[PDB]
């Protein structure tokens, strides 16, 4: 995309702490960025739209070479951040508002370096990443999720010339869903055979996705959470059509050069009902603030040896918290990710492992060597309604088949029409991120 002239681009400052021992952190002053879907598309010489509620202008954008050519994402001010997106900073304190009233619906933020011109890039291995949460005001399908993806630090911008705003502009989003609904892919519009989603007067799909691999810390509400690996081969950002972008659609969600289920550790699908909930009794609170620390296990201990295991353990109001074990019989009782949990908890789901076929934690944790970027989102789902995260899926399994049930909503759930109504005023907020070597963080 070409950049507009109608507003500068001014990212949100977000401090986080990088860490050597326990309490002994630095602040490193880096920012919020908007992914480049949310922003205003219009002519480069002019107020014209080239893209308004679904639909790009067919007059502007007969084709992907010619929209880019007459068409620019332009900035956002620092007020439009919550007056138009629902993004805020307090402090070292992040939040994003889920319904914006012209109307915005969901958000999804990247984190920018010091010099607020390329993504602040986590090389993750051997390391411990960590942050306070806050999901009591999300309920059943409503996601608030942070997570990494590769992308390349400057958007593309290097790939691919016709991107002439980079990480300043949000540009570059691919995850291993691969999807069709980013508008703006390898530097040119995705405009080709572009089709609204029905239901979602803002978003569409074009002919080409986004893929590239994709580490899941935090997907969650206030009622279920889960951690997921997502390798791809190869794992760096590579657009994509047909059956490479592994579409649900065409029956491909296998075939493709991602891993789409991930290898996910979810407290409430692996049989504790009791872990986590909102309210006091549960071991961990959702009603409440916590600290989610994730560490990344190397086979040697160090930098350079391959990703063997992503641990997790909690802190709330001072409390150390260890994560869930998996809980059925003849199952041992994993509390981590590991390819030998991959394999064995989708042997009993009966879930093909696409985890281990994409080159399992060896190949996610190449991904993570060569450095991933910090995404912070809050969405509803326009295909499945969420119930893949927090219901029973298939809505039409029995839930007490293993692997079906993953949390207590109803499966009549995560209607997104209904859930921008009632839950229009949800935020998430990501805090007092810190990242150091592991044990280093809490």
């Amino acid at each position: 995309q070409n950049v507009g002239t109608q507003a500068a681009e001014e990212p949100l400052n977000l401090p986080i702490s990088v860490c050597t021992a326990p309490g002994n952190c630095q602040t490193e002053a880096d920012a919020v960025v908007l992914d480049s879907n949310w922003r205003w598309a219009h002519t480069t010489t002019g107020y014209t739209n080239c893209y308004t509620g679904n639909l790009w202008d067919t007059t502007l954008c007969p084709t992907p070479e010619t929209c880019t050519t007459n068409c620019a994402i332009d900035g956002v001010p620092l007020a439009d951040w919550s007056g138009t997106y629902g993004g805020s900073v307090t402090g070292n304190k992040f939040n994003l508002k889920f319904v914006t009233v012209s109307t915005n619906i969901g958000a999804r933020t990247f984190l920018l370096d010091s010099t607020k011109t390329r993504y602040r890039m986590f090389q993750l291995l051997n390391r411990e990443f960590t942050y306070d949460v806050d999901v009591s005001s999300l309920d059943c399908g409503l996601n608030g999720a942070l997570y990494f993806v590769s992308m390349d630090a400057d958007g593309g911008a290097a790939k691919y010339p016709t991107n002439k705003g980079g990480a300043k502009y949000g540009t570059g989003y691919c995850d291993a869903q691969c999807p069709h609904d980013v508008k703006w892919i390898n530097g040119l519009a995705n405009s080709k055979d572009w089709t609204p989603i029905p239901g979602d007067a803002n978003s569409g799909k074009g002919y080409y996705g986004n893929c590239c691999a994709e580490l899941d810390i935090w997907e969650a509400n206030k009622q279920s959470q889960a951690f997921t690996t997502h390798p791809c081969t190869p794992n760096d950002q590579t657009r994509c059509e047909g059956v490479v972008c592994g579409d649900n659609d065409s029956g491909d969600r296998y075939n493709g050069m991602c891993d789409k289920d991930g290898c996910d550790f979810a407290s409430y699908r692996m049989n504790d009902h009791t872990f986590y909930g909102p309210g006091s009794t549960f071991k961990l609170d959702s009603t409440k603030p916590f600290t989610v620390v994730s560490q990344f296990i190397t086979t040697d201990g160090t930098d350079n040896g391959d990703f063997k295991e992503f641990r997790r353990f909690y802190v709330q109001n001072g409390v150390r918290i260890e994560n869930s074990k998996v809980n059925f019989p003849g199952i041992t009782a994993y509390d981590s990710i590991t390819d030998e949990m991959c394999a064995a908890t989708k042997g009993l789901f009966g879930d093909l492992d696409d985890h281990k076929n994409k080159g399992g934690m060896k190949q996610m944790g190449e991904a993570m060597r060569k450095g991933m970027a910090l995404v912070m989102s809050i969405w509803d789902d326009h295909d499945v309604n969420m119930l893949w995260l927090d219901s029973n899926y298939p809505p039409t399994g029995n839930p007490s088949t293993p692997g079906v049930a993953r949390g207590p909503c109803p499966t009549t759930s995560g209607v997104p029409s209904e859930v921008e109504v009632t839950q229009a005023n949800a935020v998430v907020s990501f805090g007092n991120i810190k990242f150091g070597p592991i044990g280093s963080t809490v």
